[PDB]
């Protein structure tokens, strides 16, 4: 579908089987979850954003739907204002900016 | 045009006189450049994301040319690591989410 960016591109998005809301994120390199629970080993991993640094944990191949569209891949889990959807997901569900 | 988002969406921007590298940024409510001298009156603001709050200088009505498509609002100058240009420009240049 198209969306305009008026107000927040927030999308439904389900992961283990709970849905959450999450932020289609162009200005994010990764996918950021906040605190759940996930399956599989993880490793570290330090993010940036606007306000400095952050410790994540990172979880591969975690299968993930969003806006109906499943994606594989991976999903960093920590410390986040909100779910965010980065551009390594974005590009599963074929996501493009258009103007 | 239509930006894939195999890598970061970084686009050419002039403000006040001066091109500059930016991010579309989905993600983002405001536009958010590194710091630099802007004209008018200004007032101070919080803005956070990942890692936290930045204090940033507030101008309004601030005219920005990106790709080749004039718009005019809010611009925020501060200590952000990259510049990035959020939603309420964004939606000036016609500029929407699509797959």
């Amino acid at each position: 579908p198209q969306i305009t960016l008026w107000k927040r591109p927030l999308v439904t998005i389900k992961i283990g089987g709970q849905l959450k809301e999450a932020l289609l994120d162009t200005g994010a390199d990764d996918t950021v979850i906040e605190e759940m629970s996930l399956p599989g080993r993880w490793k570290p991993k330090m993010i940036g954003g606007i306000g400095g640094f952050i410790k994540v944990r990172q979880y591969d191949q975690i299968i993930i739907e969003i806006c109906g569209h499943k994606a594989i891949g991976t999903v960093l889990v920590g410390p986040t204002p909100v779910n965010i959807i980065g551009r390594n997901l974005l590009t599963q569900i074929g996501c493009t900016l258009n103007f």
